[PDB]
């Protein structure tokens, strides 16, 4: 098991109920590179933090991932936890 | 053997429970053409997204369950996934 | 997809809760285009902004829905910050 | 089979849970002509408005539940839905 | 849908707190025809404007919920907005 | 069955909420009549209007009900809603 | 319902703010018939004119209320304003 | 078979999860006379209405069903409901 | 269970708002007997009067309930008040 | 089998969440006796008062039980339904 | 974002507070361009400086708003402030 | 265990929740020592005070907790209820 | 706990609004002890006496507030107050 | 984390209501440099100090964000707490 899957679930749990189904919204537009899929709306609107992070992880690998996060929460607002992200995937 | 049975599936995949609810109420009074029965009251009210899929293209054939779920996608107003829907299934 | 969902959001995210309650209420007796049902009464009263976003996204497409909602803002009094949605929207 | 299956879902998706509940209460003591019993009330204490529909369609038939609504509307004051919901029952 | 709605709603937005409340309370003892019924107290007390416009158009008739709020603004002395209500009323 | 159901409804509503909590207060210590026991306090503490009524008929008969609020009514200082109450459950 | 509840509060706006609160304290002391209650202090202590005659027609009705209001002010020195009262009153 | 398995049942349907909940707890230590013994902890704790009332009319005749429903019932609160079962019981 | 719940109740709301904080400052700092614990403070800070007759009978029988609200009463120098507290109290 | 079973049932539901919660929490803080573990951690935090009845009745005694349930009461300050359940169980 | 916002800020709070009176009574009378409404007396007859700079801001264009200031400044007689703000505005 | 899982709690209910908003927000900045994580700022922004001690039991043993809180609430200032918890605390 | 909070209590009862506000400003600049803070600025611009008499207990000791209080008053000129005061509190 | 945390905090605290709200205005129109994104409008006027601090922090960094708070609060005026704070940054 790869230290990313944990990297990454650690960055949401600080997020508060109001701004993740902000930050899950948010999901369903953002841009998408070639021969990767979206996450299905119908179940997009029903995880909590971690088997949302078991999913992204799993459709996505750790490094798409971990740049996608970085660049959606930059978009949303908040660069500080994108920061220590940031290290952490690139070290 | 036409690939609608998955675009049926990600239509039905990227809609939620309060409204598949809906759309399976629904689909108790949407009227019917000939040769072409109705889903029985008894287990209806219990299965999922698959199951529908895999009965409405078993009993129905693929342009016509398509499009009557179609009808059905803009009678609760939904029709940016009838959009896609019917793009997927005309050509 | 189209990046309407990301824009439209940030016109909701800057009311405060009057405004947005007046805004859903105007929403009931907007006029509506052909082909085009209403959101019923006993959800939009209830949902936030992110969610009414989802669901006139639902009804309305990009192109509707983000004009539907620059006229209402017209009509309340907000031209100014409908007006840089309508220039992001243009282009 | 009636059609009535779509306006009286029409008419309680536009109404509000603090009286969707007042609806569902009232119904215990809403007179009753024969051949017909009374909807247990553990039941419905929990369930929702599309669900009471198929039950109230169920055990009473199209026309007499559409009636049934219509005066417990009429009774706990909502006037409008009232008529357009009988409007589109007579015919 | 009727756009008396609005002409109701806009209406009520220049009124004052003590305005406001002083309507809402003669609103319990204005004479009513038969067929209506008149508006719980306890709830009455306690929601605004907006939502005051929502229950009056939901318990009376959007006409005569015109003439009768014409006919308590002007009891209560105030004739202008009287005026300009009954003149968009009217057409 | 009784009308005691719907004829007590509209005593709550047309009372807000800074005296309704003082109405179940008053029920904690009411003297009861033989053979029927004390509503527990912590439901009594989070039931609003309707589910107070709907306990108060499951647990009090419905005319013993009615003179038990009533009762209650008038002691804690309403007699007019009480009157109406009288006149209606009495005949 | 009776037009005294317009009828009554046509008194305290013609009167400003000194001698509306000898009439409130007043009221604490003046004698009443069996069986009615006294407005509590603390409580009383906060209203304005309408909510008073609100409290005023929670407690006594038309006619006794109308009565002690009437004889309290002419206890209290204006006669003319209590007479044109007990003129709407009376008829 | 005795109609009484249906008419003890009808007790059931109108009571929810929550005295359901008491009903079935207290029911582990209601009063037991001679030559009969008590359901089983196991069994009881998951199992449904329905099947409730196969092993009460099972395990107890209709006559000691009947009264000790009615019993638990009065001990739980509810003696109306369970007023007009003992009421179908003795006659 | 004892009346003083009804009869300690009347006399806070018979006292004006700005001194029942005080009252609850001296309360929180009164002399207690062996046995009996004191009110967490920030909870005080944010109870109303009838919330505070609540706590003071939860964790204070009527009858100490009485003598310390009699006590803090007359400390404050309120005679009046605490002369027809304990006439109803003590007999 | 001993009728504090009922007793302490009936010394839950006079009680509501808020009290019940800090309740629960200490009883994995109360004096446990020589032959008596605790509750385990992970459930203990989750069911309601029937359940955590439950539990506490099959791993401790009926007489045990109800007088550390008193003990705990009186440590959270409820003095009174403390003596009332230990006046049951004591006679 | 333009430091108009800003610009008005400073200039009104040397506005004493019986002028900022006279100024948005007179606000309701000044002539408007077409496609603008008018503030909402309700609400405008309530804020203080900072909240009517905001709404006029939301409603007016920052441009437009100044212009309009200066403008109706000017019209009650003031030339000094008006024309030290009129000067941070065009330039 | 030891009494401090106690001893915690009860600082906290005896202050509001304006106080204990910005305890929490210093829990996240106060210092650590090697070896202990730092509870998630997103499910700490909605916990209560039973939860808080819970949790700070759960990561922090009854002794790192008890310090941490007697500093974190001598940065706040309140030096005499934190002045009985280290009482509690050494002895 | 000490009787220091209800003396300084009267120690403020005879202090007009315009004396209090010196009181407060001063106490911004007072010198004070090593192991105690300041108060917030904000927070006290707003209490009044008692939540000022709240607040340097919670901060400063009961013998230590009592203290600063003698000395502050001794400040201001204050002979009579001051001086009942700390008779009161040394013994 | 850096103690910047509460090294903003105590900035806010120390600053009355009136010149907050015209301090989080203010905050609306500040200079920002690329990427930077702005606070939501709506959602910012609804907060207190302790949540704008949040946010300010969630925004921008510690650095960033303390210069930016000493900018703005020279900006509009205060000098000396400006002062205090900076010091209380750089070093």
């Amino acid at each position: 098991m790869g230290r990313a899957r944990d990297a990454i679930l650690d960055a949401l749990e600080n997020l508060t109920a109001e701004e993740l189904k902000k930050f899950k919204l948010k999901l369903l537009s953002v841009p998408l590179r070639e021969g990767y899929g979206r996450i299905p709306r119908g179940a997009l609107l029903s995880m909590d933090a971690l088997d949302l992070t078991d999913k992204l992880v799993s459709f996505y690998l750790e490094t798409y991932g971990a740049e996608l996060t970085a660049n959606v929460l930059r978009d949303m607002g908040l660069q500080e936890m994108a920061g220590q992200l940031q290290a952490a995937t690139h070290q």
